[PDB]
């Protein structure tokens, strides 16, 4: 069946670098004969993740962006294309996972956790549908580990292959050099992640006080300044409902 594994980083942002080096290695070892699907938590992050992969890999493989605000016409034509292609990377949200049958995928990658436990199962079921071998890799940070524990408890799913990861400065520079986003765009993306993760904190039994600062600090990581907090307005923080809440001060800076 599906050969499952997990790559555990110290920081959420490191999962980005982990995915990049893994992909780099697969492109090398397979001589660009590589067809893969990578799942992500939000639309904005999918677009971002897609921007990076285009910058890194456009010379080697096609990169296709698939999510829930895309028109049905465009969905079908992109499905048609990825069905036909011998290689390429489909970057998507939980928009897929169900029903779609994509032949000869070598690997399924996941950055971070799904919106529900069962969606882990649907995600991985996109490969190994018509006799082929296949692997799956879950890229998470230390503070997401209770999810893996929850897989054993609720679904009896034990992922045997587990390893730790720390990125080199070389890969960090390579990835950061490919980030073309302005600060306002990085802010939008990271805020989307915060909301997404915030919404599954209780369900997966995460510690909010550890995970949320860790997600927010990605803002500083991608802008190469790890003591930088996310600039926001008071009205906005109020909208989020964190205007009187601790933790938000550790994540955000009120430049209103």
């Amino acid at each position: 069946s599906i050969d499952q594994s997990v790559v555990i980083s110290e920081k959420f942002a490191n999962s980005i670098f982990a995915a990049v080096e893994h992909i780099k290695k697969q492109i090398k070892e397979r001589d660009s004969n590589y067809k893969a699907i990578i799942f992500a938590p939000t639309v904005k992050f999918t677009s971002f993740l897609c921007s990076i992969l285009k910058n890194e890999f456009k010379k080697d493989l096609p990169i296709l962006e698939f999510h829930g605000k895309i028109t049905q016409n465009k969905r079908t034509s992109l499905v048609k294309r990825f069905k036909k292609d011998e290689s390429g990377i489909l970057v998507c949200t939980d928009v897929g996972a169900r029903g779609m049958d994509f032949p000869n995928v070598h690997e399924v990658l996941q950055i971070g956790v799904p919106s529900e436990l069962a969606n882990y199962i649907h995600r991985i079921g996109r490969t190994a549908r018509s006799g082929k071998e296949g692997s799956s890799v879950l890229f998470i940070c230390k503070d997401e580990l209770p999810f893996v524990r929850e897989l054993e408890d609720a679904k009896n799913i034990v992922i045997a292959k587990q390893e730790k990861y720390e990125p080199s400065e070389e890969i960090k520079s390579e990835v950061l050099e490919a980030v073309t986003e302005e600060p306002e765009d990085i802010s939008d993306i990271v805020i989307s992640l915060i909301s997404s993760y915030r919404s599954c904190i209780k369900e997966y039994r995460f510690s909010e006080r550890r995970i949320l600062p860790e997600i927010a600090s990605t803002y500083g990581v991608l802008l190469n300044d790890p003591q930088l907090k996310i600039p926001v307005s008071r009205r906005f923080l109020d909208k989020l409902g964190l205007s009187r809440s601790p933790i938000g001060k550790a994540m955000f800076e009120i430049r209103d």
